[PDB]
């Protein structure tokens, strides 16, 4: 059956007198580094010479090049982009990773592609959060956490498991649950969410917007209804708690419930299911890996073009107009990652 | 060209010495009643003899039958299901609505069907929140608000507009924005969200779950990724703030962004937009209106069956298994609708 660790199944004892090198200070790196520090764990940041290095220094961390961070650490968290794992692993990590040290990745992709490998005398694990940084940090400060998947890939020490789960406890994942799952299955699940589900959800919101605008509806009202009001986001996030069909049962007017249940299970043709299968085949069969390696070279120039093009889509032009005219509920983020 | 009111464009002055009758204490009724009370507005609840009547009493409101609430009110908010509007308006509201009093609906449907009509000497308006009750209440207490649309249908007094916007300010909608929109267009927009977009989003989440499970993926993990983790919910909520493509640009790893942009705009066949058009045709043409009255005529017996049947779906079986095994971050809701300070 499933193996799920919560607070009662993990301790910070294994991190006593140990230094964690957080490699990278991006979406994941910044949240791990902040949460580890506030949990009373000795933390160092290893980063290349870019804005994240300066940010780590600004937020009161000990910041060096990656090689120096790895050399001075008992546990190394490789929280940089997956395509950068190969070169950073071979040049900066492997040569400096001490005897009996633990290397952790937060995604199985580099393990699947063979860019990160078990090293003699050393431990290798995946601790893969099911959430991005800002929520991981906000949850942690409220005494809450996001779920994670973990895999002990190589355990020379025999202590990898408790050290990985101690990191997971210190960063807050054990407040939700840390489930045993193979790095291979994590990779395919994770890439599936990013390549089928997220695009298809945004494509559908966009489809609702475009059809309403085509048929003479107020573009601001169209944008608000399909997501801009936050209603669809609230339904999906409350749904994570009580279930999606249950949100409609509890929070829906009878008119809303009658309409919802008329089309529930009837909106999507078989082609959607088939395209999801096609995306999974591309992820598993090496097609996506080749596409990603291509896109990575020239420092993701293609991705930059795609990002700028997206902002000029009618949906995102309409978003800008709505957000200028309607105040959205936000929380102050100033010093969110400074010491607690 | 849009007319959008924020806090600077409304005041509570028009509610000075006025009593608001909140008809219903449901998803909308409870939030309006709570926020109005905390804003220092005199509120009474009119409700039929059910669990909502007792809840209103438990939460410290002056509670009576609908007719008595209306008879003692300057402003009446009709916050009960749309199919109940006709009978309640004819029997309970119209005969008891004072000269120069304002009646507000939170949805245009009863106005489009003619179940709620302008009355000589009285004001008629729509104030339609773009949000359900709990967030309306939570936002209010945080000094924030949900957006709303409004339409002045009949204005005998010539003061309908300022009184409607005063209610909107009292319940917090002006902290986000309250936009002028015809009750007809609101009806079609609102029903479209409920009949195309919400079902299709859940259908899409379910498709993701089914495909992963049918290919041997861990059912708990499949459920977490497609919504159960809260990640897709957070993306869509953060997206409402900064934009959906912008959330991916800011919070997505480069691996995630490369994957997202590979399929963005390519996932859906033309049949999806065709169905969207078909749903609007059913909404606009009277097909849905007839379907709803049929469903209501048996006290929503078919809906009760559909609700129970939905809990047996593999997605909702997996949800229960995930929720028993993983603790989810939630705020305590115990005190949510009891008296608070004005923010
Ligand atoms: N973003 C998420 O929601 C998320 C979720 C779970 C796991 N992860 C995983 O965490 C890891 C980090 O992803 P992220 O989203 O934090 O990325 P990010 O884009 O925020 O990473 C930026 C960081 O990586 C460093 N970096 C970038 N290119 C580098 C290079 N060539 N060499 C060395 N350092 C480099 C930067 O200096 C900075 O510290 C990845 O393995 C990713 O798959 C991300
Ligand atoms: N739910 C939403 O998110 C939402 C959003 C905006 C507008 N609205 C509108 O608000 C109004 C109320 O919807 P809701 O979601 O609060 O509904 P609800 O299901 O929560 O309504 C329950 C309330 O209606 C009363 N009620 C039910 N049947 C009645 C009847 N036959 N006669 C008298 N009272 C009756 C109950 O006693 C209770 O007070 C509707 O016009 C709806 O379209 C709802
Ligand atoms: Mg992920
Ligand atoms: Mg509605
Ligand atoms: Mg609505
Ligand atoms: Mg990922």
């Amino acid at each position: 059956n499933d193996l799920i660790y919560q607070d009662e199944h993990a301790s910070l004892q294994p991190l006593e007198g140990r230094t964690v090198a957080v490699i990278g200070y991006g979406i994941q790196g910044r949240a791990f580094a902040a949460n580890l520090r506030d949990s009373g764990v000795a933390v160092r940041v290893g980063n290349i010479d870019d804005r994240y290095f300066e940010l780590a220094r600004a937020e009161g961390h000990r910041v060096t090049n990656i090689a120096e961070a790895v050399a001075h650490a008992d546990i190394v968290l490789l929280l940089i982009p997956d395509e950068a794992h190969g070169a950073v692993f071979d040049v900066d990590i492997a040569p400096n990773l001490r005897d009996g040290a633990l290397l952790c990745v937060a995604h199985g992709h580099s393990l699947v592609q063979g860019d990160v490998r078990p090293l003699p005398g050393r431990d290798l694990a995946m601790l893969a959060p099911r959430m991005y940084g800002d929520p991981i940090r906000r949850y942690y400060l409220a005494g809450q956490g996001a779920p994670a998947y973990f895999d002990i890939v190589a355990d020379h020490t025999g202590r990898a498991r408790d050290r990985v789960l101690a990191i997971a406890r210190a960063v807050g994942f054990t407040r939700a649950g840390v489930m045993a799952l193979g790095y291979r299955q994590e990779t395919f699940l994770d890439l599936f969410q990013e390549q089928f589900l997220a695009p298809a959800l945004v494509d559908l919101v966009e489809t609702g917007f475009q059809v309403l605008v085509e048929r003479g509806f107020n573009p601001k009202a169209a944008l608000l209804e399909v997501y801009g009001s936050g209603e669809m986001g609230k339904m999906m996030l409350d749904g994570a708690d009580i279930g999606l069909d249950e949100v409609v049962a509890l929070q829906g007017s009878p008119t809303c419930q009658v309409g919802y249940h008329r089309w529930r299970g009837r909106t999507l043709p078989t082609a959607v299911r088939e395209l999801a299968a096609r995306v999974l085949d591309q992820i598993e069969g090496g097609d996506f890996s080749a596409y990603l390696k291509e896109q990575a070279s020239n420092d993701y120039a293609s991705l930059d073009d795609a990002r700028r093009a997206a902002l000029k889509r009618p949906l995102n032009v309409a978003h800008a107009q709505v957000r200028a005219a309607f105040r959205f509920p936000t929380e102050a983020a100033g010093g969110l990652y400074q010491a607690a």
